């Protein structure tokens, strides 16, 4: 009853934008009612190859914390809506991965799965990211902000070797069934890059490396009032993500002292800065090592450059610009950007990505 | 009539609170039919030295925007409710100046200057803070952010030697009088500290250097109902407002480029993080620099670790906790303090300190 009056209401202001915005304004008031029987006759709408290729578009241009929006219309977007089975979905994410990985000159892509019905999933999937980390404890072990994952994982017959760098699997969960089913990551498939400094060469002590592609795999997608919880989407790396978060937070991989002492700095004082000095080499390290294996990424001062470049364009688009700014200034050296020095509207403006209930927990 | 109605709802609400900490419960009824009265017979109420000396503490403790709250009881609360004249109030500044500084060991205080009655100031302070560097155009030369004050003590017969650090005069207007009048800061009054780095020779090339005391001086501070529109106060520094912003912002003293010429390190590419470790070694420069000249200064990991003990104290005291997340956040390895992994509810809470229209520009 609501649910049928929420989609077609959805509908009609997502058409018209992305019509007007295809230059396709004519094709708008036949295109409606063909939505408008589907409704009443199955209970929702199939979007069309144009449709939710350009709809995964602009809910990137309208992700206010994202900092790389300026490739917004250059977003690779697969069609999987055909897929029935768990090789289906298994094969396209191992597409995904080869595909936007493109050995290593990263592809911005997303991969469409069917979306919810009569508000039940078809497939979902139970990654963070397509490509991860385990984390264990006893003391720390891995990625600590993967715990819950991997135990669910381990709950289901999979075991890691406890290193601190342990290939989550692909766990993904079809509709008709209670449990989710996982498969290994092919070696073949996942690019890793190992961290070294450019001077230091005491650097590669640490042993850190990271993996080269970042894929969101939990979110879901709303165009027109049609839910893809699956539909799994990566950009490239940004340095300060893994050289600032992933490897500097106390609550994650917390190697900042250990960075301290292959330096050769001392953690005695605070007024020394020994962590902000640490920061700077181990980002540095980061950016040099991508880049070294081949394996795209970006500095958080071209990417705050890039994304001006965005505010611009909406501008001269005549499009209001949306942003969080607690997430799209950089955890290091923000000053040094434009994005600190200004403010952004947190509204939220559909198409977008959200977030959603995990699973497990 | 609607004024004489808002200030007692605030009187009632203050003197309830403030009473209620001082452990002072039982003389509310007494001094607030003193105050029903006092608003009649003049139209305003008068503040006992315990009532406004605790209400510049809390005030404090509101300020959603300051990492220092931790020292809110510590505040030295200087009463000077009885200067008339402009000497008054000269000597008072300078008194301030003096006192604060305290040959180094920064003690934070603030002086309370007569507030409002029908809306009127007594007293009106233009400076921003006490002790600042004038800014001047052609191409540029001291502080832009002084610009405008600087433009307007010029019109008063002020001016400056243009140097990038000439000390503007205290700038102040008397009640009864159209324009302000102005005072030279005397030399030995004013601390002032040369940037030197620890290890590196040449980077008293650059010749900066910065003042000791930063004393805030056109916020307005209200208490009750009672605007104190001239109440000057002070804190110590935190090495990051000036060596990641006063001296690193592009509109501002931009000095992050001749940094790295003196460090050693090339400005061609932004994935050198060239930017990132010239703010580290200037921000090690500037708290090197003040602990050596013996004027009290924090680091922002410090400060931080500071901020969180007031957060704990804060909720053993029964009192919610406010701030703004923006403010917080040191510019530089905000990742790094816990204040960066929390959120903070940024309510307006009164007694506190507020932004006043400047009566230049
Ligand atoms: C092209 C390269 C890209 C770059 C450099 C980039 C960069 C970023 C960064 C730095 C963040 C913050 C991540 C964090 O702090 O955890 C972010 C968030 C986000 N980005 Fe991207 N991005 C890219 C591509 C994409 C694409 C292809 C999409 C969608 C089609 C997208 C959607 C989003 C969304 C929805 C968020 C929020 C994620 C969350 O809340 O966890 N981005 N992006
Ligand atoms: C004790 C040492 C103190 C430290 C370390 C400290 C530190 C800070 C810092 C880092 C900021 C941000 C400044 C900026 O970004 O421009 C700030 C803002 C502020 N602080 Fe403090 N503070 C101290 C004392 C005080 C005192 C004594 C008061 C009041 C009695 C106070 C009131 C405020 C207020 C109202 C703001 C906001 C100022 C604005 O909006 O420009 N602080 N503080
Ligand atoms: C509460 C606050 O919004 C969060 O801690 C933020 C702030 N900024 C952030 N920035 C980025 N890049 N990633 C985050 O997870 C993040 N989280
Ligand atoms: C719009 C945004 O609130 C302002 O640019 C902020 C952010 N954070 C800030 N932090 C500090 N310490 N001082 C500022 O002036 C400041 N300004
Ligand atoms: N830069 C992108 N996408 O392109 N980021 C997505 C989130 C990545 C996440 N912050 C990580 O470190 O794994
Ligand atoms: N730390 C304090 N007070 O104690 N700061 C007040 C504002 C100072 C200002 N940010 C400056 O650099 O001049």
């Amino acid at each position: 009853g609501s649910h049928m009056e929420i989609l077609w209401n959805e509908a009609k202001a997502f058409i018209a934008e992305c019509y007007q915005e295809l230059g396709k304004e004519e094709e708008v008031k036949d295109r409606l009612d063909s939505i408008k029987s589907e409704i009443d006759r199955t209970g929702s709408y199939v979007h069309t190859k144009e449709e939710l290729e350009h709809g995964a578009k602009m809910a990137w241009r309208n992700s206010n914390r994202c900092i790389g929006r300026l490739f917004w219309n250059s977003l690779n977007v697969i069609d999987r809506r055909d897929v029935r089975t768990k090789e289906d979905v298994r094969d396209a994410l191992f597409h995904h991965i080869e595909t936007a990985t493109n050995n290593g000159k990263i592809r911005p892509s997303i991969t469409i799965f069917p979306p919810e019905e009569k508000g039940e999933k078809q497939v979902e999937i139970w990654n963070h990211q397509l490509i991860r980390y385990a984390g264990y404890e006893g003391e720390r072990i891995g990625d600590p902000a993967s715990r819950s994952l991997t135990a669910a994982c381990e709950q289901l017959g999979w075991r890691g070797e406890r290193t601190d760098f342990d290939l989550l699997p692909l766990i993904f969960r079809m509709r008709g069934d209670e449990q989710p089913v996982w498969y290994e990551l092919p070696r073949s498939l996942v690019i890793e890059v190992p961290i070294t400094h450019p001077d230091i060469e005491a650097f590669s002590d640490l042993e850190l490396k990271w993996y080269g592609v970042p894929i969101i795999s939990d979110m879901k997608l709303e165009v027109g009032g049609i839910h893809y919880n699956a539909a799994p989407f990566n950009g490239w790396y940004m340095g300060t993500e893994i050289g600032a978060r992933n490897l500097a937070d106390e609550k994650r991989y917390d190697k900042l002292k250990k960075v301290a002492s292959v330096i050769g700095i001392s953690t005695n004082y605070n007024t020394d800065l020994w962590k902000d000095q640490a920061l700077v080499e181990l980002n540095k390290a980061v950016l040099y090592s991508y880049k070294k294996q081949g394996v795209s990424i970006v500095d958080h001062h071209t990417a705050a450059s890039q994304f001006k470049r965005f505010e611009e364009q909406e501008e001269e688009a005549g499009r209001k610009l949306t942003g969080d700014w607690t997430w799209l200034i950089p955890p290091i050296s923000p000053a040094a950007t434009h994005i600190f020095h200004r403010s952004y509207d947190n509204s939220i403006v559909k198409p977008n990505y959200f977030y959603q209930d995990k699973p497990y927990e």
